[PDB]
């Protein structure tokens, strides 16, 4: 046996293919069929591998996660509800990353000590509530959570869960890593058993190889082109055919990264050789030994079967720019001109920004600075205004010294500092006025409706950081690099070539600033107090209990009309500052949904009063007077960002149920875990049949069962009446959450009482 560790931070916890080996054998056994990759390190984590009930799509499997990760945002509420629990350490490894409450405004060192004094309190609050429970902690200006987990953390057959959407990151090193709410990263790290509806698997077969222009981005925004922001939910993404081994490690991450913008579980690439560098070029040539001695339960089984599969060959593929108010609407580069004129979005790029974790290695710098150099040679700067963002500190202190930093400051670039910044937008803007209608075009993932700047008719299209730069040096979106135009003031030959870059540092990595933080051995005597005045941070009073009853007449708070994402209904940006503390970040619920009635963001009709006004001051209208509430959704409610809030924030001002055509996997888990009830239309077209003014009475809630539809009368203002089937994915487990009024009660009922 083994004694390979887990990273360079905990020597004595050890990488486990023995016992995924193990599991997975015993998994065969009864399945008697080839499995794939994502099968082999999701069935080998199994808590129960003989007993298991094992299904795609329709089993709810209990899973023992390796480790655990959390971002600063999603940090703050997953501890106070693992305080709460009263657990004196954590179960598993785990980390807190403090990267998305720094805004940049200034650049570089400015903005994050501009940040260490403005989030002092949530920063020490963070620091020691790991050094009390056994939390590893990195500091502002560490880096973005999955770039220093890939970087230290993510290793092949690894099942990490973060409290993030963007942890499907880590499937660039071959292992399972799953965005969850901050509730599920609690079960874990208080010894729980994590459940996770059985994947259906989506097989994407990449032959040929990329060239020239064309990215690893353009892999993942084709697909998403392809799937649609729907189609891979419930499913995990798995790469193979002959054209994976053409992809750098960094660029698997990419790929990976972005499925979340498909919906799927996560995504994840086979263990190979460029993931074998990598690890090695990061210190871990021991886990790539280790790796490569298991490798056959790191590939997927011959013959195994994809419930859907999709071909790209690489070499045919071009650069690819989305948006753009989704993430989906896919164009090649070359027509995004054309089609913008056609459609009526700007051609001007205001800001190019190029980072934020999708895209921000050392290969994304190098490639960024290749394209620069050149603009360089001629003489010229970026036309339109440029950031960057480095993935973590040992990138920006690595691309300092091989001079990519100078270069890109050079054609006129800020350097922002080691964190999300514009990405949720932690950005103090000021070039464009309020309102008004502009393009940027980013290097990241997301970009919905006012997510970057909190500006609607912003216009923001997501691409290659290396099309971004050409884009910025150029200006307009009607700039092809693969053909087109250039000049410098020497007057000459006018093509930018293809940005040639080095992978990895030829040297070592350098490592920079000093950033991570050990919990002490005996942290007896680690008070993390909360202020009971903060408003910041706030201790989460437990939900109420379920009193038995069914729920009649129930107020519509807002039936929302289309695409209702997390930053509908829990925008970010000003509200960072607030995720420590419910009552305050309940202010902005579902402010930019759209209403079906007025198709307006933040006024519904107050039933009581009659005045048309914001929705959070409505709910809370309801609150006050008794009237409980639901929200009656379409397609895919919840879709983007993992913010438990979203969930948390409805049951704090009254919400009982949400009832939709369909829900996006995270949020729904997250309404159980709060005590509400995520349900769905047996018939969608029942969505037409309950207008805004409409009473509903869910029926029959003391014989909540599996796979047991529940019925809701539709009571029309005129006194005709009409019962509809709505169905809900419940197990037991998740029906007691709901009973005891949180998946926090449950436990708590459990501990003794
Ligand atoms: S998507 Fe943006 S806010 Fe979410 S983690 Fe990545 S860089 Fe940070
Ligand atoms: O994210």
């Amino acid at each position: 046996r083994a004694k390979v560790a887990m990273s360079h931070f905990e020597p004595h916890e050890y990488i486990r293919y023995d016992l995924l080996e193990k599991n997975i054998d015993i998994v065969r056994k009864r399945l008697n069929r080839p499995l794939t990759l994502s099968e082999k390190i999701v069935y080998g984590h199994l808590d129960d591998p003989a007993n298991q009930e094992i299904e795609r799509g329709k089993t709810y499997l209990r899973l023992r996660p390796d480790r655990v990760a959390m971002q600063d945002a999603t940090a703050q509420m997953a501890m106070l509800q693992f305080i709460s629990s009263g657990l004196p350490k954590v179960a598993v490894p785990s980390t807190i990353h403090c990267d998305h409450l720094i805004e940049a405004q200034l650049g570089g060192e400015k903005d994050l000590r501009r940040a260490k004094d403005i989030n002092q309190e949530v920063y020490n609050f963070l620091a020691t509530a790991g050094a009390k429970y056994g939390v590893g902690f990195w500091r502002p200006g560490s880096g973005i959570i999955h770039q220093i987990i890939l970087e230290n953390y993510a290793y092949p057959g690894v099942l990490l869960i973060g409290t993030d959407s963007h942890t499907p990151n880590g499937g660039g090193l071959g292992g399972i890593c799953i965005g969850v709410g901050g509730a599920d990263a609690v079960d874990v790290m208080a010894g729980i058993p994590w459940e996770l509806k059985c994947p259906k698997v989506i097989g994407v077969k990449l032959t040929g190889s990329l060239s020239g222009w064309t990215s690893p981005k353009d892999v993942i925004l084709k697909v998403a082109g392809i799937l649609t922001v729907k189609g891979g939910t419930g499913a995990i993404v798995e790469y193979h055919g002959p054209g994976v081994d053409s992809i750098s490690c960094t660029g698997m991450a990419t790929i990976c990264n972005m499925g979340a913008e498909i919906g799927a579980t996560t995504s994840v690439f086979p263990y190979n050789h460029r993931m074998k560098k990598y690890l090695s070029k990061t210190g871990r040539a021991d886990i790539a030994n280790l790796a490569d001695e298991f490798k056959d339960h790191l590939v997927p089984d011959p013959g195994c079967h994809y419930d859907q599969v999709i071909e790209i060959n690489l070499s045919e593929l071009k650069p690819h720019i989305n948006g753009p108010f989704t993430p989906d609407l896919a164009h090649p580069v070359a027509e995004v001109g054309s089609v913008a004129e056609k459609e009526g979005w700007p051609l001007d790029i205001r800001v190019g920004l190029i980072g934020s974790c999708t895209n921000s290695s050392y290969e994304d710098m190098g490639r960024s600075a290749a394209v620069a150099k050149q603009a360089l040679a001629h003489g010229l700067k970026c036309k339109s205004q440029f950031t960057i963002t480095p993935g973590s500190e040992q990138i920006r202190a690595t691309i300092e010294r091989d001079g990519y930093a100078q270069v890109l400051r050079d054609v006129g670039g800020i350097v922002l500092a080691n964190a999300c910044g514009p990405c949720i937008g932690q950005w103090d803007r000021k070039d464009i006025k309020k309102g008004e209608k502009n393009t940027i075009v980013t290097s990241y993932n997301r970009n919905f409706t006012g997510r970057n700047d909190a500006n609607p008719e912003t216009h923001a299209f997501v691409t290659s950081p290396e099309i971004v730069t050409a884009l910025a040096i150029a200006g307009t979106l009607k700039f092809n690099p693969e053909t087109d135009f250039l000049t410098g003031k020497d007057g000459k030959k006018f093509k930018l070539e293809a940005p040639d870059a080095d992978e990895l540092p030829r040297a070592e990595f350098d490592p920079g600033q000093d950033t991570y933080q050990h919990p002490p051995k005996d942290s007896s005597g680690q008070r993390v107090a909360v202020s009971p005045t903060s408003q910041r941070l706030q201790l989460l009073e437990p939900f109420d209990k379920w009193d038995g009853k069914d729920l009649e007449d129930l107020q519509i708070l807002i039936k929302v009309k289309g695409k209702c994402t997390t930053d509908h209904i829990s925008a970010a940006g000003p509200w960072l500052k607030f995720r420590g503390h419910l009552d305050n970040i309940s202010n902005n619920l579902l402010i930019g949904a759209i209403n079906i009635e007025n198709r307006k963001a933040n006024s519904v009709r107050n039933a009581v009063t009659q005045e048309f006004g914001p929705v959070p001051d409505t709910a809370r209208y309801y609150k006050q007077h008794g009237i409980r509430w639901v929200v009656i959704g379409d397609e895919n409610y919840g879709e983007g960002a993992s913010r438990e809030h979203s969930a948390l924030e409805p049951r704090h001002l009254g919400g009982r149920a949400i009832i939709t055509k369909s829900f996006a996997r995270i949020h729904e888990t997250n309404l159980k875990k709060q005590g509400l009830l995520p349900l769905t239309f047996a018939d969608p077209a029942d969505y037409n049949k309950i207008h805004p003014v409409d009473k509903l009475t869910i029926q029959g809630l003391k014989d909540f069962a599996p796979g047991k539809p529940l019925k809701c009368i539709i009571k029309h203002p005129n006194g005709t009446q009409e019962t509809i089937l709505l169905n809900h994915t419940f197990n037991e487990t998740q029906i007691e959450w709901f009973r005891a009024g949180s998946a926090l009660n449950r436990m708590k009922e459990l501990q003794q009482k």
